[PDB]
């Protein structure tokens, strides 16, 4: 439409339908966009996003894709309440899916999941392209069961400084590397770490990490050299994959091309 960039799509295309949860941006919810397709709509909170920084961003992100990776489909801008749209995920948001005991997962299932969120990050990682704050909260679940990652590189448009510092009270201290806690050096290294924990939540069906502590005590934990611990439900195999992204030097953690081929021998041998 006149208007119009590739990136923009006009708000009055979209039918709301419900609510679908909230985070650092606020609501978001299930639309309809031109009466036909499923779409997710992150109504993004006034004051809460860095909007111009994000928008140019946007024009990047659009050309993401991959199965495993939740799809940007654009954005509406003509408004500073601004509407971010994308993949319509049923089943929400992995944290919450594990916590529910219905489930009865088997570990096959909880490894698959390990899997889809490894090959959206070795995708994002060939594109040279950081998360930033990789974590169960950030991926998404859709009506197959399928995890998708999610919100890759927001945090660079936070503006709430509580996020931002590593001191910040709601920086992400559990899902961190010792070099960013102490010296702020993020890398495909500090995503590594993340992805670590990450599985932890998974095989721990949801439990916050270092539970027992606060982020003060953790930071001093993790500086110390003392990690996580084997959830009850991973095998040997798959607490030596997610331990090894905990190697206090960087450069001796793997790559998600390396994590990707020891989850798949895992797969071919449990
Ligand atoms: C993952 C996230 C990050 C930041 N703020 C909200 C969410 C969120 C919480 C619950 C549910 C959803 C959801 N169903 C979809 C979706 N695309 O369907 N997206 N985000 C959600």
């Amino acid at each position: 439409g006149l208007g119009y960039g590739s990136w923009e799509i006009d708000p009055k295309d979209l039918t709301f339908l419900k609510e679908l949860g909230t985070g650092q941006f606020g609501v978001v919810k299930y639309g309809k966009w031109r009466g036909q397709y499923d779409v997710a709509i992150k109504m993004i909170k006034e004051g809460s996003m860095s909007e111009d920084e994000f928008i140019e961003e946007a024009k990047v992100m659009m050309n993401l894709s991959h199965e495993k990776l939740v799809q940007l489909y654009g954005v509406c801008t003509k408004q500073r309440p601004i509407f971010i749209i994308t993949e319509y995920m049923a089943n929400g948001c992995l944290l919450n899916y594990l916590r529910e005991m219905r489930h009865r997962f088997q570990t096959q299932q909880l490894l698959e999941m390990c899997k889809d969120v490894c090959e959206a990050m070795e995708y994002l990682e060939s594109k040279q392209f950081l998360h930033r704050d990789l974590a169960a909260r950030n991926c998404l679940v859709n009506d197959q069961g399928v995890v998708k990652v999610s919100d890759f590189g927001l945090s660079r448009y936070v503006l709430d400084d509580e996020y931002t510092s590593s001191v910040g009270s709601k920086f992400p201290v559990r899902w961190s590397p010792p070099e960013v806690l102490m010296y702020s050096k993020f890398s495909s290294k500090s995503d590594i770490w993340a992805f670590g924990v990450l599985m932890w939540e998974i095989y721990s069906l949801g439990k916050m990490p270092y539970e027992r502590f606060t982020n003060s005590e953790t930071a001093e934990h993790i500086a110390q050299g003392l990690r996580l611990y084997r959830p009850h439900l991973a095998s040997e195999k798959v607490y030596t994959i997610m331990y090894s992204c905990w190697h206090e030097k960087a450069d001796e953690r793997p790559t998600f091309k390396i994590l990707l081929s020891n989850i798949l021998d895992v797969m071919d041998e449990e």
